[PDB]
DNA sequence: CAGCTCTGTACGTGAGCGATGGACAGCT
DNA sequence: GCTGTCCATCGCTCAGTACAGAGCTG
């Protein structure tokens, strides 16, 4: 069966996904690393199997309903930028290494402390507990989603931990199930800019 | 024993690819 | 009536998390 137009799967896995990073934004959305259909069309989240620009209507992120094509406009319009914890492109987070993981850590917290978004967003829970580790030297056992009671080191950063967008995941099997961490991340920024 | 990590595993939903079937229209 | 296409429809694949209940170490 072809997903890609005619694009092999292994010249997908040897391609990787740019960062939309710049200062003043409010928020970063950091990904786990590319699926096969961000590698293709080099734009974050596309469909099908994600629901983060379902989300972020559905929680009044944005106006009206955006795709991955407008993944550049959001840093000037929305104040979102976007960047992911792993360079290399794989179909699941599963194929991925645990030094992988702590390599792409180590580069993350570089990267947010010279562009210090206001949130630094984790879409998915398993990137934030190889993180939170690794900076903060805390414990994994207890971990939840929202926000989290340590700040990028150096920085004003807040962590704001979510479900991965990803529908892979059976936990939250709808758009509908994830929004609410989209409504409650609107409100945090909302609260920053009125504090 | 007490807190921790580690690892195999099952799980709902909705989009899209390739195949299928009923409707439909051409054919002095 | 026979032919071949259209286009909705269908059936299969595909796009992390929490849990059980150890093991590990003070």
């Amino acid at each position: 069966v072809d997903r890609f137009n005619g694009v092999s799967e292994a010249e997908l896995l040897t391609k990787t996904l740019p960062d939309i990073l710049t200062f003043n934004l409010d928020i970063v959305i950091i990904g786990i690393n590319p699926g096969l259909m961000a590698a293709y069309k080099g734009h974050h989240y596309p469909g099908p199997g994600n629901h983060f620009w379902k989300c972020l209507f559905m929680s009044g992120l944005s106006e009206v309903q955006l795709n991955h094509m407008d993944d550049h406009t959001l840093p000037g319009k929305y104040g979102i930028g976007f960047t992911n914890m792993v360079e290399r492109t794989t179909p699941g987070s599963k194929d991925l290494s645990s030094k992988e993981f702590r390599e792409g850590g180590r580069i993350l917290v570089q990267k947010l402390q010279k562009y210090q978004p206001r949130i630094a967003v984790f879409n998915g829970k398993c990137i934030y507990e190889i993180f939170s580790k690794e900076v903060f030297g805390v414990k994994v056992k207890n971990l939840e989603f929202g926000l989290q009671p340590h700040k990028i080191p150096d920085t004003e950063t807040l962590c704001y931990v979510m479900p991965s967008s990803s529908a892979r995941c059976a936990q939250f099997p709808r758009a509908q199930d994830k929004v609410h961490y989209y409504i409650k991340l609107k409100d945090l920024r909302d609260q920053l800019k009125g504090i």
